[PDB]
């Protein structure tokens, strides 16, 4: 199951690498897109952007509202910002994750 969460405390102010360990810690993994739509499926809408895959960021904004819904409704990943050093939270993913 992928669950999105923050760095050690705080939010929006996460990177790949700690985004990843995070994930880790909290037992699971920087999920993956594909892992992100069959959480979508059941309604996993977070307009905090998830650290997954190689280092792709997006936030499914099923919900619009402010400082969140963005107009469109769907995952919203601009793809690879050329630089895994953004300011993100984590779309973490374990069968267990316990």
């Amino acid at each position: 199951g992928v669950y999105h969460r923050e760095a050690r405390s705080g939010k929006y102010k996460l990177t790949y690498a700690e985004a990843k360990a995070v994930c880790e810690f909290e037992g699971g993994h920087l999920a993956t897109y594909k892992q992100l739509e069959a959480a979508r499926k059941i309604g996993f809408h977070v307009c905090a952007a998830g650290w997954m895959a190689k280092g792709r960021v997006g936030y499914p904004i099923v919900k619009p509202g402010p400082n969140c819904g963005f107009g469109k409704t769907g995952i919203i990943d601009y793809g690879i910002r050329l630089n895994r050093s953004e300011r993100w939270d984590a779309y973490c993913y374990n069968p267990h994750a316990k």
